[PDB]
Order: structure tokens, then sequence, then C-alpha cells
């Protein structure tokens, strides 16, 4: 079927030549007309520079699909779409939306008779090919007709067995995308799964790093049976092993596996970290539901002070232990 | 080719048949026959009641697998084998043994010709099909000689599309397999593995929780409680993870099943076991002083889950009575 | 000065006779003319059936003091104090309410005037007797106008040795009391406050258990190496108690602790359960926006949720996945 | 009795024991230190370990305070050969509880004793008294506790806790026999982890103050930027809670006179040390399934502030690029 998209990043993009090569029709805007006119060269580029142009060049009841910075921007265009629409149409908001923002904008587009549709957007660059996960949450019935092109962009069920006790018929579930509920459950889910995201990603890395320094008895504190720790591992070499055969197999796994690889001692890298933020709203929802999640609260806060946000409370810490032990701080290595 | 195989649990038991159809030769024995005698002549399987019958029963060099519950049980079966194994022999421990006691374990051994190749074994009861994950260490000589049984019972590369970069030939991490280092080390990275391991199942398990409670608004005051609305069909979430998104992971496949048979998990207690291993890395990283709260919490919440923080609770509890 | 107070719970009663006794007239109110009978005996102290008939009472301009229950209470009371109050009046929230709620209660009396002092409190029971410290945000000339009742009901600089640094003519922060700021800024400060309170709990209670089950060599699932390093039975009480001078860690907590662990050695009757006032949560909340690593507050509040068994759907995970990888039983 | 090294613990000791009334014989590694003895009043010192082994009589108590580790060991040792039987070494060093055992062993060989001792109060304790905690045996202790009882601050640094009627006993006192070996080391080593965790949440509120103005400062996108934009005067904010509330401790008092003197802190880095004693609490912690979260993430955050984290760091942003 009939779709359009606005804005056209790395990620609005490689839906429409998802979409494209299934079989649909796409109409598409981003600001900069030099990204409108590259995709004007492939399949059912039709590349337009109107939001009433691309109303017109789409026709009722019609389905347009927005991905631009979530905030302000992205607001700024519902309010617009409020108008170059028509009732009945369709609002796809895939962007990195907070799921508060998205129950202000099925208020506003209501009124004008419009459904939005939210849909939580995983992925990366691989789901050009690989097919992105979608967490669609909205009205029931504009999911049903929106449908099409949420199957056609996510991965399908070949991505992956089917799981065992799954019955005959391949659920939406299985082809990786979701109506999680109503307004704003999509961006819900997909916010969590960041969240876990940044819990796994710790495990991984802390546990790299105590493998890292299984070596501290052959190199303050005085170290209790140092002849224990006298160990020099070959890091890209247990993560390649732990990629089968184990419990811990996972994409992220295999990523970080390329990574030491290339790279075997991480040296030229940033030990700076920074977080998305839906990893805030992540851990704000847990506290609001008395859900204890230690894990991925702390993992996020071990980004916080990779950015040294923890500096007044360690210069609070060096204060008090001066104060009652004449503690020094130590020099910088 | 041939080996021992000490111990006939869900693990030693399914290792022996993934080993027998790679045609090796396996001695079975457990202190029970009832698992010995379980094991009704199954392909390239004999059953003796002998560590004496079990070692003089095949050729030099001597050597075998223990998988016996870890602990004195380890030990009390490596003093037996003291007392037998010849010398040149190794025995292979792919039992859950703290690496430390691997140290007092091979030195043990090495008052006599006996070499030790510790293998921390990972896969669970998938194994006999899917392969076993495995970190050995101890000599890279007796690793060698004993290399051929590490590779069959390992998954084999064909388990998953080579890492990019990756050319030529298949290296033993490849195939699912790999020496570590010297004594313990084997034991100290899969110990490691079970780290990482608590830290990513509690990751995914308080993500299901937080969306499990996202319904709070219909049933410490809740301000917006119109923000939080939403009965998520947890078991669909889990598998729509499955594909095209970053947290991919078997233990996310594994929670797909179970949430297929139990949409409420209702069957299970929520009183967690923890087996040392995660402990252990634990103990590791504070000695090491790598900070570690993602692994540690997620241990902490099993300690909680069994009810360890009680103490605490009646002090808290017994502060704020006074002010 | 003239005051006047809505609301007679044990807090709003108690800062009356704090303050009526400092020397302060007192007009009080309250749904339950029960609890506004109960004011008409004490000296300097004077009841109300109605809003208008309070602000009857007070000559403008007037100050008024709300302390009940927060929320959705708090809210109607400020409303209608709209209605009975003229410009120029300050209204005082000594209660437990959000910061975030300050802010529309600030421009819905603005509109009519009327200027909203938000006032944290914090002590509790002791604080009849012996003060409420006391955290105000709003504005600097309603403070200074209304100054002489937070200073009232503070302790006062007696209650603890002036600070070695400090030296002259004593600042409002030795009474205990204190300006933190625009509105919002006395709630804020006293919601961190409990945070670090529950810091400080569960430190001490953490530290306690430890020592608890030294003992855990004796008694004998995952194997514990070395365990003769663990055979202690500890005098848990004496412990507390000996930490109470000469250590680090003397605190009022502390105090209570050893006075608690004296009554009952192995606070053998104390619930398990632990509730969670909600300005703990509202720090935790503070710190993940503000990107402040906060894990010593929000694991110690998170200890709490667990101790009310809100870990459980968590917990089912785990072990159905242990099952699935393993074929691990609970015990 | 006398002292073993003399730095700013062991000597404010015996500054504050020949105040009290005893006496004390002095020694050192370093004979450039003994700014002592003045006098030293009610001090004499000495030159080596056998000038002071030959000396104060046969009932024969030593204290040594130098640094943990080896250098502990061998002074045991050879204080087991320079001892005589009868008498009994007091050890107030930072040393592991569990260091105490082999040594405590290797004195009773020749007859010597060995009581633990945990020491605290720092730069305070000659004016304030040194809380002490105490392991070994019940008579070693009965002939030791003159010394522990002027070495305390005495019952008068505080109230009497309400509800103890009756006599003093030594906890009030500041001092206690806290049971047998290893025992006192043991108690100290908790107080310390309990420390961490008292400082680390004045802390962590301090900060979130702090950066209550992200509001005004303009990583997430912030929502709300309006409910966060204060200036807080934190040397105020300290001040005031040391009055009328709950946290009021000796850290707080002592974080309101640092911030008094610097009300930005910059005299300090950031860069937090552990003497040790943390992560053995953490360790013990771990060993008896006792759940401690706040006390082991406050000492990972220490471990962060030294950049310890910095593999993990570099291993999360060599992920991201991956996407």
């Amino acid at each position: 079927m009939q779709l359009g998209m606005i804005g056209l990043g790395r990620m609005g993009a490689n839906i429409v030549r998802r979409l494209a090569k299934g079989g649909h029709d796409c109409v598409v805007y981003d600001h900069d007309p030099d990204a409108v006119k590259a995709m004007a060269g492939e399949d059912r580029t039709t590349g337009v520079a109107s939001l009433r142009e691309l109303s017109q060049r789409l026709s009722a009841p019609r389905v347009v699909w927005v991905m631009v910075p979530a905030g302000n921007i992205t607001t700024a265009v519902i309010e617009e779409l409020a108008n170059t629409l028509e009732a009945g149409d369709i609002v796809i908001d895939g962007g990195n939306t907070y799921y508060r923002d998205d129950l202000r904008h099925e208020k506003l587009l209501f009124k004008k008779g419009i459904h939005l549709l939210d849909c939580g957007t995983s992925g990366g660059v691989w789901g050009r090919e690989r097919g992105y996960c979608l967490m669609i949450g909205g009205d029931g019935d504009a999911f049903a007709r929106a449908e099409p092109i949420f199957a056609t962009v996510a991965p399908g069920v070949a991505a992956a067995p089917r799981t065992p006790g799954r019955d005959g018929e391949v659920a939406p579930s299985e082809q990786g995308y979701l109506h999680c509920g109503p307004c704003g459950s999509g961006h819900f889910v997909k916010m969590v799964h960041n969240g876990i995201e940044y819990g796994m990603m710790a495990s991984l890395a802390e546990g790299l790093n105590i493998l890292r320094n299984a070596d501290v008895g052959t190199r303050t504190a005085p170290l209790p049976n140092p002849e224990c720790y006298q160990y020099d591992f070959d890091i890209p070499e247990v993560a390649e092993v732990w990629r089968r055969g184990s419990v811990i197999g996972s994409w992220l796994l295999d990523l970080t596996a390329i990574a030491l690889r290339e790279s075997p001692d991480l040296a030229e890298f940033s030990g700076r970290v920074s977080d998305s933020g839906e990893g805030r709203w992540t851990a704000i929802a847990a506290i609001d539901e008395g859900v204890p999640a230690p894990v991925l609260t702390t993992a996020l806060q071990s980004r916080f002070a990779s950015r040294d946000l923890d500096d007044f409370a360690n210069k609070a810490l060096s204060a008090m232990r001066k104060q009652f032990g004449g503690h020094a701080e130590k020099p910088a290595n």
C-alpha cells in the first residue's frame, strides 16, 4: 500500500527503502532537500517538499510515518499534520518520543479526527536489511489499517526459529512487531527495552573488567592471597568463546566480540559514556511503581560517574576522610 | 577415543552421550549404581563400581572427567584418584570447582605424575545436542592431549556465523572451547561467565517487572496516575524482542518459552538460589578494585529473595518506631 | 505575633503549642471540631468553624500555616484560602507536599496576591519539646515577614554546639531553620533530607546484619569456603553501644539503634516489611534528571521495595530462566 | 607496656596513655622518628626491639600500630622470639582479622598472647578518645583493660543510653572485648563499612542539591527544566540539618566544617582511596549471604572515583560504536 515519511535520517530512510523493497508506495520529506533528493533516486522515492504537497501526493485515508528528533521538533510536526491531514488518516511517530508526550499528541490530533499510532523502533543500522523490532500502541482499528507497514519493516518470523510452544499460525509478535496496548504503550515498552540494553551491556563490561584485572597479584589496600590473582586472560578470545554453547549468548556479546577483535585493549576508546535518557525514564517509571530495579538503575548510574557527575560527592568523601582521619588524597597515576 | 566419567548427573551423563555419538569411549561411574545402573549399556558405555576398577580399566596416559557436586565431594574424589591413575594421566575437572581449590587439587596431584585440567563447563541441560561452551586451564601439552575431547563436547563453529574479520581457519575460541591459561583459569573465566549471566538475567527480570506494574494507576503516593494505565501482555513483549532488537539473547529466548507455558510464571516461588560462582565473581571484583555494581546488585537481589535481608529490615523497622 | 493554623494532627497541634508557649497567638481550625476543641483550653489559642471566620480573626496581613495530609487535601485547603485571604497575606505549607505541587500553589495564590511559603518540617514528635528543623522556600520578604514563627518552631542554636569556623551573631541556619530559596526550595531540601536518612538507616542495618551472621560457619546453596573464618557470635547491642562514642559513625540514628537493640536484642517482634514515604522516591527521581549517580541512596530505597515483596515477578522470571537453562529447582 | 611504631595513631595513643597515667616504652624502625621522647612524658624510648623486650617487667604487654601487611607479620614473628611467655601483644593495626589467627597461633606456640584491637577515631582521638574493639583471651584482656579505658573516650563523651540503668559497662566506656581471636578486627571492619555508607549517603544528597539547577545550566533532553532551577547554599543546608532533624551525626558536623572553610571543596581532587576494610566487609557480606548493596555500592563509588571503571567504560563505548 501507500505511505508517507516525514524525516529521512539514518532510520527514516532505511524504512522507506525496506518498504519500497517490500512493495509499498513511499512519499517523503526532510527539511534538507539534499536528503530529499537522495531518495528521489530510489524505487518509489517519490520525493516531495511540502506538508501540503505530501498530503497531496498521498490519497486518503492515508498513513504518514514521522521520525524526526524527539522534543520540540516532533510535536512541531504533529502540530502541522493536524492541519495538513484529513480525518480518518493515521500518524505514526517512530521517533524516540517520551510516552507521556504521545498522550498530548493523541489529544490534539483526535480533535482533527486523526489517529496517532506510537511506534517504538529499535534495530540500528542493520534494520534496513535485517528489519526493525516495532512496539506499537494506539487505537485498535488504526493499527489493523497500518499493520501492513509494520509487518514489512519488522524482520519477520524467518529471522529466528519459532519459540517452542508457539502453535500453528504466526502471531505478530513472532514477526517482530506488536500492538502493545493503547496510546503511548509502544514507546513505553521500547523505553524499558533500552533500559534492559544498559543493564546487559554493563554486565558484559563489568565482567570484562574483572577478567582484565585478574593479574592484580603480579603488580592503598593490601591484597590478601595475591597468589590467587595471577592471570592474564585473552579478552577477545573469551568473548568469542562465549558466543556458542554458553548461557550469555546475545547480539551484544557478538558486537563485543567484534570490537575486542579489532581492538584487544580498547585503547583508543573513550572512557566517557553517554545515556539516551530513555534509560532515565525507565528508572523513573520503576521508582514510581515501587519496582526495585537496582541492576538497571546502577548500570545507568555507572554512566553518570563515567562523565564525572559524581564529582562533588567525591570531594565530600575526601573532605570527610580528611577531617576525621588526616587521610590524604593520593596523586594521579 | 576414550575417557572416564565420574558423576552422572544431568550434566555428566549428557556430555557422555554427546561424547559417545562422537566416537569416544566412556567408563561411567557414579557413587550410585542406580545412576550408573541408569545407563544401560548406552553406546560406548560401561559401568564400574571401582575407582580402581576404573583406573586400570584403560590405557596410559590415564586421564578422565569428574562431574561431582562441588565442595569436599570433589576433593574427596580428587584424593582417591591420587591413589590410582599411575602417572602422566590428566584429570579433567568439568565441575563447578572454585578455582582457588583447583590450585590445591593440581599440586596435590603434582606429587605424582598426574596432570590437571580444570574445565569450566557451560550450556546447562541443552548441551547434549546444542553443545557445551568450555573454558579450560592447566598445561598446554596436557590440554593438547585431551583436545580431541574438548572439540567434541563443544558446539563447533557451525553453531553461529563467524565473527566479522575472522578469516582463514577456525580457532578453538570459534568452536566453543578455549584454553584460558594455567590451572584455575578455566574455572575462573566460567565463574565470571556466571557473574555476567546473573546480570543479564536480572536486567531482563527487572524490565519485565517494570512492565508488569505499569498498570499501577488503575489499582508512596502516586502522582500522574494517568501515566500508569497499561496492561502489557508480557508473553508477547518477550517474543517481539527476539527479532530486530538490541536485547536479543538466548536468555530472552528461554524467557519467551516460559511465559508461553505460564503467562504469570505462577509456578515459581521467587525464592532464587545461587550456586557460588556469582559470589566468587563479586569477591574477585572487590579484591581487584573493579567496581561491579550491576553484577553484584544482581547477586544481592537473589539474597533478598531468600529473605536474607530480614534482620536488617527488622533494624529499619525498629529505628522508625523510635522517631 | 499572630498566626493561623489549619488542621490539628499531632504535627499541626504541636507546632501550635510550641508557638503559643513561645509567645505567639494561635487561631486553630480543623475538619474535626473535636480536634479544634482540644485546642480551646490551651493558653493563647482559639478555635474556628470556617475559613471565613478564621481570617475574620487575623489582622491582615495574616499568616496561615497549613499542616494537612499531602496531596488532594492540601490543594483543596489552599484553593479556598485563595478566597478567604486578601492580597499580601501569606500561606505557610508545612505539610509533606511535593515541591512540584508547590509550583501550582504559588501561581494559584499570586493570582490573588497571596505569597506561598513552602516549609519542609522534620524531626517528628520530639519537635514539640526540642524543635523542628525547618527548611523554607518562597519569597524573601514574605519569609522575613513570617520569620518570627519559623524562628520559634526551630530548636535553636542551643540545641547543638556551634560549628568551628563560625563566630558572631548567629546566622539563621544555626537556629535550625533556613531560607533555602524560591518557592519549593524548602520541600526540595527536605525531601533530600529523607533520602539521606534512608541511606544512613540502610548502612547501619546492613552493617548489623553482617555482624548477625558472622556465625555462618557454625551452622551448615553455595559452599562457604573458609568456614572457620565465620565463627563469631557477636553481642550486637553492645557493639552498637560501643560505637556511640569514639567512632566515626556516631549519629542520632545509631543512638536510637542502641536503644532499640537494648530493649530487644534480636528485634524479634519487629516487622520485616519497611514502607517508604515518597520523598525518598522524589530524591531518587531528582538525582536521575540531574544526572547525579546515587546508587547508595537509591539502592537503600529499592531495598525497601524488596522487603514488601515488590521484587516478586522479577524473582519468578529469574527462577523461570534458571529452570529453562539449568533445570534448577527452587528450594 | 610499650608501643611499636609511632604514626599519627600509634603516637597520640601514648600521648593520651601517659597523660592518663601509665608508663609506656617507645620503639620504631625509624629512629628519625622519636620526635618523642621529649620526656617522653612518662615515656622513654629504646633503640631496638631487643632492648624493649628485656624491659618493663615480665608481665609482657606490647602494642603494635605499624601499617598492616607483611610489615606487621614480621614484627609478630620477631616479637615471638623476643617476648617471653605470659606476655601478650596488642595489635591495633588495620589487620585483616584472618591475619590475626596465624599470629595468635604463632604466639601461643611460645606462650605469648595476642589481642586484636580495632582502633578508631583518628586525628581527633587524642582529646576525644579512640573507640576500641578487642578480640582475644578473657584474662589477657582483663589484665590489659587498664590500658583500654584510658585509651577510650570515657562514658562522659555522650549521654548514657536511655534505658541503661545501673552501673557503667565497658561499651559505654568506648571499648569492648568483642569475643575470641580476630573478632576485634572484624567489628572495626564492619564499622568502616557502615562509615563508607553513611558518608556516601550524605555525599550523594549534597551532590543532588549541588545540581538542582540543571534547568538553568542548559545526556538526555531534560523535561521540566522549571522544576530544576535552584541554587542552594550547601554550607548552610549542611548546618541547618545539625539541629532538629534525623541525619544528625558527627560526619555531618565535619561536613559542615569543611564547607564553612571551603564552600566548593576545591582543595580535594575526587580520588578516594580505600584502606581495605571496606572491601573485607563487603566480602564478608557475600560469604554470609547478607545483601549489602548500600555498603557495597558506596565502596564501588570509591573504586570508580579512582578511574577503575575504565575498561568497562571503554567497553560500553566500543559496543555503542557497533550500532
